[PDB]
């Protein structure tokens, strides 16, 4: 084995799509059709706990969130961004589900996806703060959310898997829009969910009560999703949207560095071949329907030479480029190191490519030779040999 | 399809920007990045033709420019008119477009911003001549252009593009001068000319030969513009600035009319969102940069009771106040009527709202969403289906 050398809790952190233990009748995300990976861990006596955070909305609101559902508290999305951008400064409240952070306590993120921006940001946010809502606060004399002044710290290590650092090029797709909802659909499907029934409970929140936008009593997912797309969850910089992008990837990385004190590790993911006498790559036999068929083939296609979109970014797990995974590169200066048996604090440490593809990572979409509690047991013990 | 039912010529006008053929080396005003409109309408059988006249200069000038650019001759801003805002009566000389417009035929007139002012302004000289330029003349024994005498049916149609008919706030803005010209800065860096190089060819010619103000080759456009922020064509009643105000353009709106024999067709611009509580509205993703962060927050935000600028003023286009373009309403009996499939006489057929920037709809910034072909093809379909 590895020797348990710290007691830290896990938190897993959802991306783009995601939700709550309590919601979509029970139906995991961290897990899905394979189980439930948060009971697993837990049963194994690894404490694990779940996030729930807005979707669509971007990796600050996000961070703000996360921050108030870990500490206690109402969401506080910091005065100067939320007048910038136009939306509520408060979210919901929380009971908050380890007070310990504040006296001392210590997790381990394992984030998904965009999750993983999330996580990264908030590690920052907890360490410097931000300057601007420091001094916005003082100019305009409102109060100021602890998480802005810097010099707090509880995050032990932050594991992302799938994760978009660099952004991927699925965002540059012409209907991207209508594909990026048409995927939300078909994760609802795999849930067992209808997309064309106006369900009186709620069975998956967005989470937007800083925009005001709320599922309306008789009103679908198919009608809900159209209104989401010409609301400013879809159309603002302040979005999962904008982050994604490659450019909107690249500003975050330039603010959004690593922490000395935090141990980063990183899962790439890939499901593609390279074709016959191409460069191109198509999806593999086995690769979640709707992405296989809609995103894959751009994704494992598209090309942007002036901006460094090249041949080794076209290998991918149907969604996000494989190369945008093992760390921020683009804008920024962290350091990848890949993993040689001893986890280092500080940098990347690129813990490999998996071949199993953006959904099946989390059970969302089957793969029997996948062999996902396996995974995620071990990931486990890695972490709780790291040391303090 | 439709019938074709005139063979009126296209012609191009500009607005507060905008530049020769041959200018800005091969950058186009009309297209920009995404390629030649001009060229398109021709290569598809719509014969078009492009008109450049003073950026800065009053609608006035522009409209005396514009005429002599199409019939051809030296340009005359008219006796009156010249003595009494202290330029020259004489302009520069044209062989012209379309010399044949002095013996019959008619051209649809597409303009964009305040070339949509401009175009209203010809049509009205053209048809009413100036009572004012005919006494003086008689008075004093002096020359008359024919552009005043008045008679001239020349223009079957006009059509606007995101044009300020009742202004725009942006010129309310309290450092409206350095950031207007860092708006003309920034058009020239999407040509890639830069504003602190001294150039010696011309590249962007103001065309202020009435006002004596060249710049001198060696001279950068920063040093340039430092002159013509100190200059009439920037601090008389004369010029762009101030018919692209509010109380300007309700000046221009009171006796500039509707003209009975002529279309008028609008197309209106948005690319904010509204706030969720503030009713103030912000950019989306995807607008020019430069009006994201200098201009468009100051437009969706600006209010002045005394004057009526309300809640619906805020939405724009990153330039203008998109309730200020379907047509002259400030001091204006012009009728605006929304497009029911035919298009009448002497009437404002507002043809909709576009999900598209100020400069995105000319081509000059990108947005791939934006079938801009297709745009431009239609409306000539359009245009060359009206009966005459
Ligand atoms: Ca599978
Ligand atoms: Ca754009
Ligand atoms: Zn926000
Ligand atoms: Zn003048």
């Amino acid at each position: 084995a590895s020797l348990r050398a710290n007691d830290a809790p896990i938190v897993l952190l959802h991306g783009f799509t995601g939700w709550g233990r309590e919601e979509m009748f029970g139906f995991k995300y961290w897990g899905g059709v394979r189980g439930d990976i948060e009971q697993w861990l837990n049963d194994n006596g690894y404490r694990t706990y779940t996030l729930a955070v807005g979707p669509l909305s971007s990796n600050w609101d996000r961070v703000c969130e996360a921050y108030v559902q870990l500490v206690g508290g109402t969401v506080d999305y910091g005065a100067a961004h939320a007048a910038k951008h136009g939306h509520a400064r408060f979210g919901r409240t929380y009971p908050g589900l380890l007070p310990e952070l504040k006296r001392g306590g210590r997790i381990h993120i394992i984030a998904h996806s965009q999750g993983g921006q999330t996580a990264r940001m908030l590690v920052s946010l907890l360490e410097n703060g931000s300057q601007e809502e420091r001094e916005y606060a003082k100019a305009h004399n409102v109060s100021l959310s602890p998480l802005f002044e810097g010099g707090h710290h509880f995050v032990l290590s932050v594991t992302t898997i799938a994760t978009p650092h660099d952004g991927t090029t699925l965002v540059n797709m012409v209907d991207f829009t209508d594909r990026f909802f048409d995927l939300q659909k078909a994760v609802l499907e795999a849930a067992a969910v209808a997309s064309n029934v106006p369900y009186t409970s709620q069975v998956y929140d967005f989470k937007l009560d800083q925009w005001g936008l709320r599922r309306q009593p008789g009103e679908s997912f198919d009608h809900y999703f159209e209104r989401l797309k010409r609301s400013p969850v879809w159309t603002s910089t302040d979005t999962a949207r904008y982050d994604l992008s490659v450019s909107g990837a690249e500003k975050l990385n330039q603010w959004v560095q690593a922490s000395p004190n935090t141990y980063y590790l990183s899962f790439s993911t890939e499901r593609t071949y390279r074709g016959a006498l191409t460069g191109n790559h198509y999806p593999e036999l086995g690769m979640n329907a709707f992405s296989a068929v809609v995103c894959a083939p751009f994704l494992g296609s598209y090309r942007n030479p002036t901006l460094g979109i090249d041949s080794h970014w076209l290998e991918n797990d149907g969604i996000v480029n494989t190369i945008s995974m093992n760390g921020p590169k683009r804008g920024s200066n962290d350091r990848i190191v890949p993993y040689d048996g001893t986890l280092k604090k500080g940098v990347w440490n690129d813990m490999g490519t998996y071949n199993v593809d953006h959904l099946e990572i989390i059970g969302v979409d089957p793969n029997p030779s996948f062999d996902i509690r396996a995974f995620y047991l071990r990931l486990a013990e890695q972490l709780a040999s790291l040391q303090p």
